[PDB]
């Protein structure tokens, strides 16, 4: 179902780390008009592990409000506890969510019948849709593809986030489901190429701060339009690299505040982008046409 | 000042999940009768990241009630938001923790001068002795050698859990620290030799099953006894292994059962060691004469 460009939208911050409500409901506005597909609220460059549950759910309920079933609303539920992770999907159903986006637990590297056991008892818990995450690099754990496909037989386990980059292992995920579930990159640089390959969409950092550019490369890709495919992405190829310079989404937030979209408010552990990369990112702005 | 074998004990569960609170009695007794020099509660050993922040205190108030001023207790109170690891340490510090334990950031990945915020914040927020926490393949993230020299700077910053099992690079540390900070093993097998290096003692999972040997061997160890480190080590080496068979803590827990001091009880995503590498935990812990 959900397909296309899905932007894992930052959370703005004022300069103190409050959330910055006003530049949300701009952005938001702003991607549905600019042709975002679907919108990941409090996902990793949303910052949900700095925001509190009570802030998850406001967040969430003002995408939702500002959307106004315009375009569907994935929430990022993820936590490393079972239990932690029921409540908060739980949570996002009662909002009206239309999906609950959920990283594998991270830091404490249960086992793959572990991250079975923990989606199934999420999935048998809530009756939402829900879409797996996987980013090894950030977690200390890889849900294996054989896992991937045990889990997709569960009931409301509709999708998976494959942000490994790993193109043509998520080519085998795909092939292996035969469409028992979605895939999604959650790989930019890689993105074109998945879709091209049958994934479903892209659940995307770089399309928040191109998020016309981005539909419309999800949507030739899905189409299996290669050449197009290439083309568009090329144009922003560069956008793809330049916004992981420090850790997603240090750069994306500072690229956002370039283009006087937001403030600069970013919560510790995570800091404003370093000074010596802000040149060089608002040359990759200019070069791509964004500023 | 606190030296020696620091255990990063379990939290006894109940099958249902719920904390066993006279398991833990009991084996907070059994570490002190032992010759266990210190105990850190609610560490990635203890489940943190499944324990809710009740429980967070109730654990670390019972293993401070029951141990009664006898050996110095460190609380586990890392987080990867700033604001949230403020608070658990301030928690900490009232509950009468000797000090806290806390893990770099996890899955959001800081930069290292945001790692350097983090604990600077914490350090100046909370007047409580703090022990840092570097695990990069759990966390995302390592902590520099470099960043760490910084940050025993701060006066309150007082140690290191080393749990890199790099033996250059934690001599590297101590050499640069030259008595700055404390640095700790975290790697049980290689802490006879970090220790022997310079290292003041083993935040150590093995010295949940094996409290005497491994107080034995931190004694002998920080006393610069190579020949007596490596004799006594020896004999409780292939638990160091053993112990790791799947992710801590899910052996140490079984092989607790296994002792008939706790029962099977872990959380999800955390599950009970797989039935495979039962047997040869059985064979290991009757080798070294546990069992």
């Amino acid at each position: 179902t959900i397909q296309g460009s899905i932007v894992a939208i930052v959370t703005p911050m004022l300069k103190d780390g409050g959330v910055d409500w006003k530049s949300l409901e701009k952005l938001v506005e702003w991607h549905i008009e600019q042709g975002t597909n679907s919108i990941v609220a409090v996902g990793t460059t949303g910052e949900a592990s700095t925001l509190s549950m009570e802030e998850h759910t406001q967040v969430i309920k003002e995408i939702i409000r500002v959307a106004n079933k315009r375009i569907p609303i994935i929430a990022g539920t993820g936590a490393n506890s079972t239990r932690e992770a029921i409540e908060l999907t739980k949570a996002a159903k009662d909002l009206g969510a239309d999906a609950a986006l959920l990283v594998t637990p991270y830091y404490n590297k249960p086992t793959q019948e572990g991250l079975y056991q923990h989606y199934k008892a999420i999935a048998e818990a809530v009756e939402l849709p829900l879409i797996l995450y996987n980013v090894p690099g950030r977690t200390g754990v890889d849900l294996s593809n054989d896992t991937a496909v045990r889990l997709a037989e569960i009931p409301n386990i509709v999708g998976i986030k494959d942000a490994t980059g790993d193109v043509p292992r998520g080519k085998a995920l795909i092939d292996a489901l035969n469409g028992k579930m979605a895939v999604y990159s959650g790989d930019d640089e890689t993105a074109w190429e998945l879709m091209l390959l049958g994934a479903d969409g892209n659940i995307s950092v770089t399309a928040n701060i191109a998020p016309k550019a981005m539909s419309e490369v999800c949507a030739v890709a899905i189409a299996k339009d290669e050449q197009q495919a290439k083309t568009l992405n090329n144009k922003i190829a560069n956008l793809h690299n330049i916004l992981f310079c420090e850790s997603n989404p240090i750069p994306v937030k500072w690229a956002l505040h370039e283009m006087g979209l937001i403030d600069t408010g970013i919560r510790l552990p995570l800091t404003p982008l370093a000074e010596q990369y802000r040149e060089p990112l608002r040359n990759a702005l200019k070069d791509a046409g964004i500023i």
